[PDB]
């Protein structure tokens, strides 16, 4: 049958989680998407010749560390940890998201990709080298994206699928 991959997009508000997701789903850039909407979206894609079903949870809202929300996040098989290259705070929040993922999955080995979004913008405040070095510290890939131009979008999601596949084995 067709394998379904449950991917979860996390990161500070305003980094482009929704815009990245909608680029993948609609093949269209949105400059506006209600910041409070957390929802999941499915798409069939071919990755390495295999048609698979992506189920992408675009997270939103305030922190909630209930048992219910933990159990829900635990259903995620891989995580995109997104920051914006023009927002230092969003980069400095990455460790929080990574630590929450390690906690809820009870594993130091969770499929994950670090995503530096808004690569089309001139206002960079986070050096590429620093982001690459953080991904190296975590042992995960780093992908530079733009939801506006589509730079890196397939690479980010497809890399995460490839990481999930390898983790199963
Ligand atoms: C960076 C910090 C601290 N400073 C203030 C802003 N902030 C902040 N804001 C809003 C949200 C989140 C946040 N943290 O973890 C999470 C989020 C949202 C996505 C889901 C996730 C990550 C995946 C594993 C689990 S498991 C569980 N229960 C979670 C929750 N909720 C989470 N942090
Ligand atoms: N130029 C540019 N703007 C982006 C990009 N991704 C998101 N945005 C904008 O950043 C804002 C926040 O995006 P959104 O997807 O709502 O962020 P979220 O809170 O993480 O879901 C919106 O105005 C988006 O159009 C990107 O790659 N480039
Ligand atoms: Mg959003």
């Amino acid at each position: 049958g067709m394998t379904e991959y449950k991917l979860v997009v996390v990161g500070a508000g305003d980094v482009g989680k929704s815009a990245l997701t909608i680029q993948l789903i609609q093949n269209h850039f949105v400059d506006e998407y209600d910041p409070t909407i957390e929802d999941s979206y499915r798409k069939q894609v071919v990755i390495d010749g295999e048609t698979c079903l992506l189920d992408i949870l675009d997270t939103a809202g305030q922190e909630e560390y209930s048992a219910m929300r933990d159990q829900y996040m635990r259903t995620g098989e891989g995580f995109l940890c997104v920051f914006a290259i023009n927002n230092t705070k969003s980069f400095e929040d990455i460790h929080h998201y990574r630590e929450q993922i390690k906690r809820v999955k009870d594993s130091e080995d969770v499929p994950m990709v670090l995503v530096g979004n808004k690569s089309d913008l001139p206002s960079r405040t986070v050096d590429t080298k620093q982001a690459q070095d953080l991904a190296r510290s975590y042992g995960i890939p780093f992908i530079e994206t733009s939801a506006k131009t589509r730079q890196g979008v397939d690479d980010a999601f497809y890399t995460l699928v490839r990481e999930i596949r390898k983790h199963k084995e």
